[PDB]
């Protein structure tokens, strides 16, 4: 039988996720989060928020992985734009994803690197792959590239600055990385979609507000058409 | 049937952790850690080192906590000082911890602050006051304060500086803050010692470098003792 997690990182974000999916859900209490069960064409699906930001995020993937022995994971929600080609709602499938905030250059380390590890982490090949495949079908636009994750709510133009000169990077978030780090460790393949929320500039929160909705659906109902082709 | 788990960041933090105790230890891999699974005195200890960071150290936790079911987790290792009186290799005991690298104040967050979360993590009352006993009973200083991790190793001024202000840490390291979370939301006691390795200034990586190992030493040493009256 195959098992899938699906996460998002706020609550506003696993809202149409449910609701698309629309099958009955038990619902199981672990760890200070909420997973939700349930069973759609032949696959166990278990949804949960983790809550916001790089620990809670690790907290969650690892307690979906060890707890419900989920194979694949398949992250949903929103982010900020880097690049003038990702607008608003735009989805971004990330192949690779970084820690933007780790800092060890004290010892000469790369930013973003930590020893035992690398600056960036993939993603599934694979589910890329399938993302890619269904897109075309469906005529939306699905760009791939890398996105930073980090501890904070980017709202500054030098910021920005840094995240595209340092890593490429053409969307950032506070959670990918943390999600695609864990189910790296443990062999579980892992897909992160985004839907675009803000520019991640001045304006940032107040487009946050306004978009979390729309973006959060528009990221729900490709995270549901990529579970219907597995 | 007392489980414990016992943490480290480092290789280096678990070394003097596995020699003290001196007993056989099983090896077994999960999730890019590799777990030291003995007996010690009827109790059963399960050690790891978790890797740098705020990642590695929620995902060991989290680890340590569902696929070994232990009852308490104790974090021994080194940290810099924030504070004058706090000098190379002094112990001191974490009673809050923080996020000092969690930035959500484009939404009017306090720093350090995360929805359905709070800025200071407490560690177990029971555990830190066991602690107190026995450094009163060694005659060997123990100090209690806030203890804030990031990461970023500290090494300047201006952001030793800010930890105090904002938060009134005493030292700073990189793990601390997720160990005690992830403690938290599964109910479990946690205590984080760490023994003093730097000034967390602009000589920070050379201080390091020289006294990692007495450092891990001397609280592993006490991180034994405390194991001793458990
Ligand atoms: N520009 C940007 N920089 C960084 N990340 C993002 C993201 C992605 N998510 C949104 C959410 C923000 C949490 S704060 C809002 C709620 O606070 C109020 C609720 O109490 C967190 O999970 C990261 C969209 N735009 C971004
Ligand atoms: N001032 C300071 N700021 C933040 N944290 C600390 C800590 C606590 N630990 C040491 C270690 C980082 C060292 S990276 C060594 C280079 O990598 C060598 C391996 O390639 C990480 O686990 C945090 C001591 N002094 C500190």
């Amino acid at each position: 039988v195959q098992k899938i997690g699906i996460l998002g990182a706020m609550r506003e974000e696993i809202t149409p996720i449910l609701e698309l999916f629309g099958v009955d859900f038990e619902e199981i209490p672990l760890g200070g989060n909420v997973f939700h069960k349930g069973v759609y064409h032949n696959k166990e699906i278990i949804v949960a928020y983790s809550k916001i930001g790089k620990v809670h995020s690790t907290l969650t993937t690892t307690s979906m992985i060890l707890a419900f022995g989920v194979q694949k994971v398949l992250f949903s929600g929103v982010a900020g734009s880097l690049v003038k080609d990702l607008k608003i709602n735009d989805l971004l499938v990330a192949t690779q994803l970084v820690q933007h905030d780790v800092d060890l250059s004290a010892f000469d380390h790369p930013l973003g690197f930590i020893p035992e590890s690398a600056i960036f982490i993939e993603t599934s090949g694979s589910l890329n792959a399938l993302a890619k495949k269904i897109a075309n079908e469906q005529h939306i636009a699905l760009k791939e590239g890398v996105i930073a994750s980090g501890d904070q709510f980017v709202h500054s133009k030098e910021r920005k600055e840094f995240l595209v000169s340092e890593f490429k990077a053409s969307a950032v978030e506070m959670e990918g990385a943390s999600v695609a780090f864990v189910c790296q460790k443990f062999g579980v393949p892992c897909c992160v979609l985004r839907s675009i929320s803000d520019n991640a500039d001045e304006k940032a929160g107040m487009s946050f507000d306004e978009f979390l909705e729309k973006s959060a659906h528009t990221s729900a109902k490709f995270l549901k058409s990529m579970v219907d082709e597995l």
